[PDB]
């Protein structure tokens, strides 16, 4: 239940965003030349919110804008993530100037979220005018699923989304649904917009086997590198510059919904290819056959991807989730946040999962089997 997105509220986010920009202007961090460039994303976010206000330039237009379900979620999320970034500098202290630290890692995670939020608002409010109820989902079979379950909604809670997705593509576990959430919920706000749904369905098409494509291509494929800048792709492949056909595929925060395959050419150079509006597995199959994509991440074994033309372990889902921000999500249901701690073992879960466990098995903690001497409500930050 977020507050109305009135002018007063919108401006509170600008002041919080200016605070993040000031903290990030410190030369000790060296963030001026540090992607995704938070010192560029936050001013651009300001200019977009300003462009939107110019389009809703009267009291009646401001009343419609402040009631817009997507806009309220956006401003509330922008507010939350900005406060989170200020809190990161407050508690990180000198560990913010060390590039390998977890505090710096969390700032890169926040910088990626602000990048995704900016691309989202520009897609939903092109030219500052709301067009979410007329957003074009690139895949028709994915568009039909969205229209079927959510009508003309532009954004829906993750918990409603997951359940409706399960009705068409079965999700096998709590860890799989958590890995899935960190993949689709790019803005890390516990909601899925039609834009985030379009990116996910473009990346892992065809829709008919989208969870098999995602499990193979992203959860277990050695060639998958998640978000990388081109300099990082080159740095990764430089080790294998002596092995033509070495390759990796990555996401690009400036080309959402598309893949970029970086590869070692016969003459030692590192080049990249952006596949067309076709499945990534077909581009990898064609490239393997043609001698360009042979060794994923320089490794001799290239997985057989032909099965996708016509089994992931719980540990693999756990490693996959580490990169994202899902530590606050209940591992059992993957739909509610952790809000209770079991005493004395310290394991965490949501209130309703603990009540369900207590009425079903209840013979110790559902994770370690230790006797439940007590419970204590808690608030979990994604970076705890
Ligand atoms: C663009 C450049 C900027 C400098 C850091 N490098 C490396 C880097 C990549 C990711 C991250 C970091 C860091 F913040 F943890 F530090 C760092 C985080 N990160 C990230 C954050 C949330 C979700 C994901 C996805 C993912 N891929 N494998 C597992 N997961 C959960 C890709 C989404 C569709 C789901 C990835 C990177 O890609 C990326
Ligand atoms: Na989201
Ligand atoms: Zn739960
Ligand atoms: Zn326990």
């Amino acid at each position: 239940k977020q507050a109305a997105a009135d002018r007063r509220t919108v401006e509170k986010t600008w002041k919080l965003m200016d605070k993040v920009v000031r903290l990030c202007q410190n030369p000790k961090l060296q963030l001026k030349n540090s992607p995704p460039y938070i010192l560029d994303i936050l001013p651009d976010t300001y200019q977009h919110l300003r462009l939107i206000l110019s389009k809703y330039d009267d009291n009646q237009k401001l009343a419609q804008l402040s009631e817009n379900e997507y806009f309220k979620i956006y401003i509330d999320s922008l507010m939350k993530k900005s406060k989170r970034a200020i809190r990161l500098f407050k508690e990180g202290k000198e560990r913010m100037y060390e590039e390998q630290s977890q505090d710096r890692r969390n700032l890169t995670k926040l910088s990626l979220i602000f990048s995704h939020m900016l691309a989202e608002i520009k897609a939903i409010f092109p030219n500052g005018q709301f067009q979410g109820d007329n957003f074009r989902i690139t895949k028709a079979d994915a568009a039909e699923f969205w229209r079927k379950f959510f009508g003309d909604k532009t954004i829906v809670p993750w918990k409603v989304f997951r359940q409706c997705l399960h009705e068409v593509h079965q999700i096998s576990s709590g860890l799989e649904a958590m890995a899935l959430k960190s993949t689709i919920d790019l803005t890390c706000n516990d909601y899925i917009s039609v834009f985030e749904f379009d990116i996910f369905t473009r990346l892992f098409q065809p829709w008919g086997s989208i969870l098999r494509n995602w499990n193979f291509l992203a959860v277990t494929h050695p060639g998958y590198m998640a978000f990388l800048t081109y300099d990082e792709v080159k740095a990764r492949l430089q080790k294998y510059s002596t092995k033509p056909g070495s390759y990796i595929f990555r996401l690009s925060c400036t080309r959402l919904g598309q893949w970029a395959i970086g590869y070692v050419t016969g003459d030692g150079n590192i080049l990249q290819t952006i596949p067309h509006n076709k499945p990534l597995f077909q581009a990898l199959i064609d490239g393997s056959r043609e001698g360009f994509y042979l060794y994923p991440d320089g490794r001799s074994y290239n997985p057989d991807l032909t099965g996708l033309c016509e089994k992931v372990t719980q540990e693999q889902y756990e490693l996959y989730c580490e990169m994202g921000s899902t530590f606050q999500l209940c591992k059992i249901c993957a739909e509610n946040d952790k809000d209770v701690k079991i005493e004395p073992c310290g394991h965490l879960m949501c209130t309703s999962c603990l009540t369900a466990w207590q009425e079903s098995d209840g013979q110790g903690c559902p994770f370690c089997r230790c006797e439940i001497k007590g419970t204590e409500p808690i608030i979990v930050d994604p970076f705890d």
